[PDB]
């Protein structure tokens, strides 16, 4: 019995799902109440662009609404959320504070970690970034041979990749006068041999990201990388002006060859799956400015404030949080898809597949005791409108709830053909949630095969073949424009929905035991690798995998 | 009452598995059978590579794989497969054959639908396919003022988007001499505006690639592209040179402005998402040649026959599905990953969301009544190593089974740092897989932290949190390397795998009936979006959003 399924409220929200389940079909209930959409919406005003989220189209009423934050209150997430913003050790299990939101506390407000503010840190690496960016964007610094830098290099994984990725791909407009950016984080060799094959030397540089500068996929590319650059430049020296590291480990990066100069440091308490505000996000500035980075921050903090003054009945990462909850824990339902109507965040899905599971995919609680329900979904989506024509046959037709956030901008990057596209792809956005509540009925369909001039026969056959049973519940997101600020505002909003989620979960929504394992299992097999002999030190298949691999090596194919 | 759960094999798979399912532990399936390996997997040479199928670490005993065989047996498997190889409309619900498999049929054995061999259509498209790559790749196709082509633009979306994508990103090293290639598919003018703007319409081909040359995304997308190729040529006739269509609609090509000659064509009995076989392929062999591309199409043919003529319980399609059925109908799982060691396929899991999921994502059976058990799973995934430090969190230590599929070519296309980088790759997919299956105990981590020198207080407090539970599982899927034939192979591996579970559920995994509904409201949706006037037609929700949209869409920010 852990602590949410003790939980009074809990228990009471379990027995009203038993007891009303059927009760819960939107059409009917958009039918029966004209007020819905007012009653389960939020509009922010933001000053730099609106944000609607409308969870009209959910399976919920205001007595599960009312439910849902009662459980919230009783979970004890305000509290919970202030140790966060106080800088208490929430991360209770490595012993650390979770800081990501004083990386974009642009009020400065002091925060205090061992009677000790890190605003002065933080402001210290923003500045260093900052001025370094101006150097690099402006071509006054220079590689080895004098040349301007056109292309940077982000080696890093997970963490250290997947946000920085996500961001410059989402904000590609606003990089003009930016060199270009790639992102290699696979230890596959193919990888890095793509990318170095379409660089020179003299004007890329690398920028090695890392927290603890020992992941051995990012060491490696590190180190493949440095020795193809010195392949060309042959002179150690010329090291310090094609390399950069962005870490917390002084020692490693000294011992690697980096210049301590060439560091942009951050801290224990920044997680990675959370580190794009920080240092990390070194190669966003480089690619859209240091001002437009400053604007994502400053999105952050806005979406910070929103998480911190809100009342719970009104805040949107705690509502988005407490669906998820509704779905998760009574409904069951397996997973959560995310699918943005825009190219620009086609990455989007993917990163919050690292945030959310990574973050809660845990089964021990605070106390200690192994957790007696589901905790994090799965997380995946592919951007629309191609997700349309990809998955959402099963999202319709399938035998799967999918709880379903749908995002989008109202107005483009690119309005095309005075704005037809956009306008296009607006229209099954609205088109596809409506549809996905909406359905089709026996007699819905029956008509239309009729005025189709059927005969009573195909039409008999075809009939059930048309049928959507609708009661697939969505969330609709809707923001002016993606702009580096509402991106930031956008990435925050689901940070503090996962926080949520995790805290009513009773889980350590911070910390990542379960990378160990592999890794530990990882060293044990390389070794092994090497050589003719048939390995028989595993289990069966473990050693039946390596001694095909051994025997195929040899292959001409 | 479905097919399925009326049947006998499968009502004794359910009691088997309430009865003995408490006894499913791999660590104890291993320590008492050192043959499990040998048993438990199935080793193919195509003469071309072999392939390595291990579903050792699967939570079945030879039991359990006898009555999934039976299953397949008693749901008629094999006779369904033959009327699919024979060109029987077993695509019921549009009166279809289905004939993936007649495409790459490099034995030419006549295939027959309503007594025509289609071979003879299939390999005139080819030839013609040939003819067009060998003089655009060599330069003796010029553009309107003689230039070579350099570029290739494929214009459509799904089935007409995925295929050829995940392809051309997979045999990227087989590219040398071939001109760049382009996939724009979503309807957000994103996607055509950024790519256009990287482009110099002298040397670009484009090819509009719809099944119906009708679906809205591709045709304005069109639209959109021939306008912008006639502002700088300024003459309807050089469209002949810098367009091409692959289709089954002469009509509408004709009326797009494409001229007929420059139409290659395929059937109705060719499902989008199984289509990349046919002309939709163009983009394929434009970009690694005919050679390669007619490679993939026999790595196809061979897994083709080797489904067609390998008694059940040896057939790797079928065992996969088995075990997927297994997962899916007794367990209960939602999901299937797919997880490839290997950045060249990277897109990989995406295509077979769509071919997995628009498939069987179903709910009515050839009878007409609804299934009473599930049907296909939501399948998602991400190249390895990325995951290990992304989701891999949840796989590990979360709440939910997670079947997975690893996925690794022994021999890799860039042995960097002599082997090195690929070394490591090989180790981590096998110990992931190792680690997933083992866990580790209390016990062991306790080892652990007291070996590590922690505190009493330190090791009690973090040593519940270092458990991991195992008894995850996986299939390994290894082979020889990643050549166009071996691809080909293993697409169409998964194919069949996704036709055997349609089989089974007794559903049409080859029509899509899903994708209407939101099409419909989509058009009436469009013209609403014009002017500034309020919407009240819909639903409170789809009203609220396009109100705010209405808003919105003249916001300065
Ligand atoms: O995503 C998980 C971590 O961010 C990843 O393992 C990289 O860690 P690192 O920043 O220490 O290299
Ligand atoms: O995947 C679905 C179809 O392939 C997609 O809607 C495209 O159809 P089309 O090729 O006729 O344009």
């Amino acid at each position: 019995m852990a602590a949410l399924t003790r939980d009074p409220q809990f228990q009471k929200l379990q027995q009203w799902y038993r007891e009303h389940r059927s009760e819960l079909n939107l059409r009917r209930l958009f039918d029966a109440n004209k007020d819905r959409f007012n009653h389960f919406s939020l509009t922010l005003n933001t000053n730099h662009g609106h944000i609607l989220v409308d969870y009209s189209k959910n399976l919920v009423t205001e007595d599960v609404m009312r439910m849902l934050v009662d459980l919230a209150k009783s979970r004890g997430v305000e509290a919970a959320r202030e140790r966060m913003f106080n800088g208490e050790k929430i991360n209770y299990t490595e012993g650390r504070a979770v800081l990501h939101v004083a990386l974009r506390n642009r009020s400065n407000t002091p925060i205090l970690v061992d009677g000790k503010d890190v605003m002065p840190e933080v402001n210290k690496v923003l500045d260093k970034m900052k001025s370094f960016c101006q150097r690099v964007r402006s071509g006054d610094w220079k590689g080895y041979t004098g040349k301007t830098i056109t292309d940077v290099i982000n080696i890093g994984i997970g963490g250290s990749d997947l946000g920085p990725l996500m961001v410059t791909e989402a904000l590609k407009p606003y990089s003009s006068g930016g060199p270009r950016v790639w992102y290699v984080s696979n230890i596959d060799g193919t990888h890095i041999a793509k990318t170095l094959a379409q660089l020179n030397p003299e004007s890329s540089l690398f920028i090695i990201a890392s927290k603890t500068f020992t992941t051995q996929e990012t060491i490696t590319n590190a180190e493949t990388a440095k020795e193809w650059f010195l392949q060309a430049a042959k002179d150690p020296s010329a090291v310090a002006k094609h390399f950069v590291a962005l870490s917390t480990n002084t020692t490693k990066v000294k011992e690697f060859g980096i210049d301590p100069q060439n560091m942009f440091e951050f801290w224990d308490w920044v997680g990675g799956r959370y580190s794009l505000w920080s240092a990390i996000g070194l190669s966003i500035a480089l690619h859209v400015g240091f001002d437009n980075f400053e604007q994502l921050l400053s999105g952050a903090h806005w979406m910070d404030q929103h998480f911190r003054t809100t009342p719970l009945e009104k805040n949107a990462p705690v509502l988005l949080a407490l669906l998820g909850i509704w779905y998760i824990n009574c409904f069951g339902c397996e997973t959560h898809a995310m699918l943005p109507y825009d190219q620009y965040l086609h990455r989007f899905a993917a990163y919050f597949q690292q945030g959310d599971m990574e973050s809660n995919g845990k089964y021990i609680t605070k106390s200690g005791t192994r957790v007696d329900h589901q905790t994090g979904p799965i997380v995946w989506g592919e951007p629309g409108t191609n997700g349309q024509h990809a998955f959402y046959q099963l999202i319709h037709q399938g035998t799967k709830m999918i709880p379903c956030d749908f995002l989008i901008p109202v107005q483009t990057q690119h309005p095309i053909r005075k704005g037809l596209h956009h306008k296009i792809l607006l229209a099954n956005f609205l088109a596809q949630t409506e549809a996905l509540m909406r359905g089709k009925s026996t007699e819905e369909a029956r008509k239309e095969l009729q005025a189709a001039g059927k005969s009573p026969e195909d039409l008999e056959r075809l009939l059930p073949h048309k049928v959507f049973e609708g009661n697939r519940p969505t969330n609709s997101i809707v923001f002016t424009k993606l702009t580096p600020f509402m991106l930031g505002a956008l990435v925050a909003m689901y940070e503090h929905k996962i926080f949520v989620q995790g805290i009513i979960w009773d889980i350590n929504s911070f910390d990542q035991w379960g990378v160990e394992l592999g890794k530990q299992l990882a060293k044990k097999i390389e070794p092994e690798l090497d050589g003719s002999a048939q390995v028989t030190s595993h289990d069966a298949s473990t050693n039946g995998l390596i001694n095909f691999i051994k025997q195929q090596r040899e292959a001409r194919v």
